[PDB]
Parts: structure tokens; sequence; C-alpha cells
């Protein structure tokens, strides 16, 4: 079983490495803590967190990095091999990636502004990469409600607050305009924005995203705080202002009967929000681990060790 005093007596400075990694690239680049979490999310939705998504390619298997929900997409790839470096330095072959890559989402969103816990710890490095799995696991930003649903059940998240909480990371980072362009002038092919899309937000939206234009453009998440993790995201979900139409679908879908009073009771309550986005970390991140003496301690996050 996972536990959160895993590293006391053989690395107990860890987390402070971690901390101190991401403090520093911070100030060189705001959007690295959104995006280390997110790294989080995908390496635990693809056969655990086993750090099978920092895997390169190699000639008998496909890296993560290609698949359709991390291309041109997911990074802060180079900002984990530096924290590695500096954990491997202070404490030689100990720490796994999978833990180090937990580590640093939780220090992500603390030093975002957000809860600050211990997550447990004791997982292992996975022995390949999974591209397939991961096209097929990652949740896209056009699912339905059900399909969201169908996606975390799949990989072990049944409870609709798994769902409701953990999409509160949405609650810093950026988007690109190509994952919105349906909602903003031809959703579901009516030839018509998406009706759930407050028309204010839109107008806005599309002045960010103009037909035509570049697909590539970053928009924040959160127009209320774009960088700090706050439930800030429920309030704008309430107001018809989530930006992608898996946040909306999340309030205002016809199976949201069950979503609906969490997003309320999130938006309504810090404390409420914080406490069921720690609890849904913990077990998203006990999704799957490999443990004791299954898997490695992957010297370099980039391959398996030979
Ligand atoms: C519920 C289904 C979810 C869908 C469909 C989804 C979809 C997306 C999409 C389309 C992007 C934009 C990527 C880009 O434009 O390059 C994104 C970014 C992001 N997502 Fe999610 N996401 C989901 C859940 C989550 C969860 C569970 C977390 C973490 C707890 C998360 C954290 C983030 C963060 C922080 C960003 C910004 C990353 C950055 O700026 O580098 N997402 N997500
Ligand atoms: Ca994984
Ligand atoms: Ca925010």
């Amino acid at each position: 079983q996972l536990t959160p005093t895993f590293y006391d007596n053989s690395c107990p400075n860890v987390s402070n490495i971690v901390r101190d990694t991401i403090v520093n690239e911070l100030r060189s680049d705001p959007r690295i803590a959104a995006s280390i979490l997110r790294l989080h999310f995908h390496d635990c939705f693809v056969n655990g967190c086993d750090a099978s998504i920092l895997l390169d390619n190699t000639t008998s298997f496909r890296t993560e990095k290609d698949a359709f929900g991390n291309a041109n997409s997911a990074r802060g790839f180079p900002v984990i091999d530096r924290m590695k470096a500096a954990v491997e330095s202070a404490c030689p072959r100990t720490v796994s990636c999978a833990d180090l890559l937990t580590i640093a989402a939780q220090q992500s969103v603390t030093l975002a502004g957000g809860p600050s816990w211990r997550v447990p710890l004791g997982r292992r490095d996975s022995l390949q990469a999974f591209l397939d799995l991961a096209n097929a696991n990652l949740p896209a930003p056009f699912f339905t409600l059900p399909q969201l649903k169908d996606s975390f059940r799949n990989v072990g998240l049944n409870r609709s607050s798994d769902l409701v909480a953990l999409s509160g990371g949405h609650t810093f980072g950026k988007n690109q305009c190509r994952f919105i362009m349906d909602r903003l002038y031809n959703f579901s092919n009516t030839g018509l924005p998406d009706p759930t899309l407050n028309t204010t937000y839109l107008q806005t939206l599309r002045g960010l995203c103009p037909l035509n234009g570049n697909l590539s453009a970053l928009v924040d998440f959160d127009l209320r705080t774009p960088t700090i993790f706050d439930n800030k995201y429920y309030v704008n979900l309430e107001e018809q202002k989530g930006l992608i139409q898996s946040d909306q679908e999340l309030f205002s879908s016809p199976n949201a009967t069950d979503t609906i009073p969490l997003v309320r009771s999130f938006a309504n309550s810090t404390q409420t929000f914080f406490n069921a986005f720690v609890e849904a970390m913990d077990r998203m991140g006990n999704i799957t681990p490999l443990t004791g003496t299954q898997g490695q301690i992957r010297l370099n996050c980039r391959v398996v060790n030979s």
C-alpha cells in the first residue's frame, strides 16, 4: 500500500527539492505549475501513475508523447528531468519518476495557492510506454458528460465527485483555440455556437480565436484567476463560462443531475473544493501503481534502466 512517509528515511528532502525546482522555473515560465499537474493526470490515466508518459520512443514501443491528448500539448518534460537529476544527486537511485511526478503535481498545486498535503508514495516506474492506451484512455474536450464519466470509470474513478473535483485542475493553465472552434462557430454541425456558452463570453472568445485564425493560439481556462489555483473555475461554470465543452457539461449536460450539486458546492466553498480535490487527487494517484519490487526506480525518466 502507498504511504506518505515512504521517503522519510531514504530521502527526507525530496519534496523540498521538488518545490525548489518549481519555484525557480515559475520565474521564467508562469505556466509550469499547471503543465506539471496535467502531466501527472495524463500519467495516471494510462496504466496508472507509473511514469509511463515520461518515456521517449524506442524501436519496440512508441512514446505516449505522440498521443492525440499529448502531442503539441503536454509540456514540462525538461523540468521533470531537472528535478530528477537534483533528487538523484541528493538521494541516488531512491525516488521513482512516478513518485517524483506525483510530488511535483501536489507541490505545483500548492505553489499556485491550492491546498497543501502529503501524497501517498511508493510507486515504481513502468518498463514500457502505452501509446494506444493513451489514445483510448485520455478524455477529449469534445466528450459529452456520459463520455467523460465513462473515461473516468474506465481507469477506476467511479465517483462523480472524482470527475467534478479533478476537473477543477482547469482553474489555471492554457488551452488552444483549436479545441473550442466548434463551440464558437459550428457546434455539433448546427452551424451555430454552443448554446451553453455565455453570449458575452462568446464574443470575447471569438475575438481571441477568430475563424480561420491561429488554432494554436492560447487562451486561459479560468477567466477570473488564470494562474491561481482556487474555486473560481466553478463560479465560471455557474455563469456558463466554462471554456471547453467538457468543462461546461458538468453544469449544463442533460445528464448532470449528479454533477450540478457538486459544482455548486465547490463554487460556494473553497474548503469544500480543496477537500474534495485532495481526496480525488489521492484516489487518482492510487490508480494501478507498481509497488514493492515491481518495475524499477528509473534513473533517467526518459529511458528504462538497462
Ligand atoms: C475531465 C476531462 C478533461 C479534459 C477533456 C481535459 C482537456 C484538456 C485540454 C483540451 C487542455 C488544453 C491542452 C492544450 O491546449 O494544449 C487541457 C489542459 C489542462 N488540463 Fe485538462 N482535461 C481534463 C481533465 C483534467 C484533470 C483531471 C486535470 C488535473 C487534475 C487537468 C489539468 C489541466 C491543466 C492544468 C491544463 C493546462 C496545462 C498547461 O497549461 O500546460 N485536466 N485539458
Ligand atoms: Ca502512466
Ligand atoms: Ca483560478
